């Protein structure tokens, strides 16, 4: 509308364009880690189930 | 739901994935042993029954 109105908008667009976007890197690597430790604690039950069938842990591959 | 909610889950999955799984090796070898000593104490009764039939322990094989 008025030149002064178009001077507040550009003064607010500048504000709302920098709101300290956080580093969402550590908060995701923790999920990838806790998939692998879960997966290992599960894998152990398969190994120690299979031993109590065969008196041996499985052959590799 | 919220990023903080997905930060407690990964903080608990990490806990419940390490609960000091014990070594269930000695607690099974004892069973295998007590099968063999039972089996021997039984085998002795067959030998010393067979003697009191024949005046001799059996021939081998």
């Amino acid at each position: 509308f008025t030149l002064i109105e178009l001077l507040i908008v550009v003064a607010i667009i500048g504000i709302l364009a920098a709101i300290a976007i956080p580093q969402f890197s550590a908060y995701r690597v923790k999920a990838y880690n806790s998939a692998a430790s879960s997966d290992l604690r599960n894998l152990k039950t398969a190994l120690e189930s299979a031993f109590a069938d065969d008196q041996t842990y499985p052959p590799e591959s």
